[PDB]
């Protein structure tokens, strides 16, 4: 309501394929204090039509105080399910919707709130659309099931400065650590990005000619068990810029020239979600 900017509401997106099981769509916005309720659908149409069916129909309440969550075919809503809503009018919201061969499992702040099974299939799922009192800031769908151990080329210049690598994952539960190396073609690891739950700390190094680098940890361990984060490495021309959630978590002073960053590689306890080059 205040900047239309990009995602004006009503918004609407027809998708350039059907939703499959893993793939993520992410929503993000603002509320103003006199917001009442967004909603968010996963739906059924031609291109215009509207309507037919809704697998998943998501309602965010203030006035309320919930978030429902319900399914409409065959000109019929079923029964509604609700959770709790852990915002108040004003502030961000951060809803992610990822979709599995038996349901759908929804987030809220990254935190896993809600898996609602499939009432029809997930298959007539064709458009997205989002309206009511939220301003969208950012939307993204895609991701697929990623295995990790994970391994594979980046792109063609790959990460070089003035582009960020976006991964898009959650610490597993009862995991100790994970790591996401950036390599170089001979094989030598730009950055080791290494989060240890069982030290309380990030652990960064580069890998050279087999070698292992001095080592920079302290900063505070941003991530938690079992909640999704937001990682981007920012390759800027003296070093790689860290965020983590949106905040700049480390710098990291480049010891092998950035440019022909072309390989990445994720492995420990972690499950990778989302993966892409900006
Ligand atoms: C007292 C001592 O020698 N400490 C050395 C440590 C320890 O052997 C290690 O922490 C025990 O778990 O190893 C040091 O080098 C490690 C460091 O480079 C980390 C950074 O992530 O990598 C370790 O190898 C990892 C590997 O990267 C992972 O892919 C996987 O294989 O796990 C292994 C470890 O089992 C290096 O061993 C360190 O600084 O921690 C060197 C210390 O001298």
């Amino acid at each position: 309501m205040a900047t239309e900017t990009n995602y004006p509401v009503p918004y609407r997106s027809k998708l350039t394929e059907p939703f499959e099981p893993g793939q993520t769509l992410i929503i993000k916005g603002k509320t103003a204090e006199d917001s009442v309720r967004f909603t968010i659908n996963l739906h059924n149409t031609s291109a215009d039509f509207s309507g037919n069916d809704v697998p998943l129909h998501i309602s965010v309440r203030f006035d309320e105080g919930k978030i429902v969550f319900n399914t409409f075919s065959k000109g019929e809503w079923g029964k509604e399910e609700r959770k709790s809503n852990p915002y108040k009018k004003g502030d961000d919201i951060d809803i992610r919707i990822r979709a599995h061969d038996s349901k759908f499992s929804i987030s809220v702040d990254q935190k896993e709130v809600k898996e609602y099974e499939h009432r029809v299939p997930l298959s007539s799922v064709t458009h997205f659309s989002v309206d009511g009192d939220i301003l969208i800031t950012y939307i993204h769908w895609g991701g697929k099931y990623y295995p990790v151990p994970y391994e594979s080329g980046l792109a063609g210049d790959g990460l070089a400065p003035g582009k960020s690598l976006l991964i898009f994952a959650t610490p597993e539960k009862k995991g100790k650590r994970f790591h996401i190396n950036l390599l170089k073609k001979n094989g030598d690891i730009a950055l080791h990005f290494n989060p240890r739950f069982d030290e309380k700390a990030i652990v960064r190094n580069s890998l050279i000619s087999g070698e292992w680098g001095n080592e920079e940890r302290e900063g505070k361990n941003p991530l938690e068990k079992g909640i999704g984060c937001d990682l981007e490495f920012r390759n800027e021309e003296y070093a790689f810029q860290i965020y983590v959630d949106g905040e700049r978590f480390a710098t990291y002073a480049h010891r092998l020239d950035p440019h022909d960053i072309n390989g990445l590689q994720i492995g420990g306890d972690v499950e990778v979600t989302g993966i892409q080059m900006v």
